């Protein structure tokens, strides 16, 4: 979840 793969859609964590 954590910026996966790299905060593309600015994922949570």
């Amino acid at each position: 979840e954590c910026c996966n793969p790299a905060c593309g859609r600015h994922y949570s964590c």
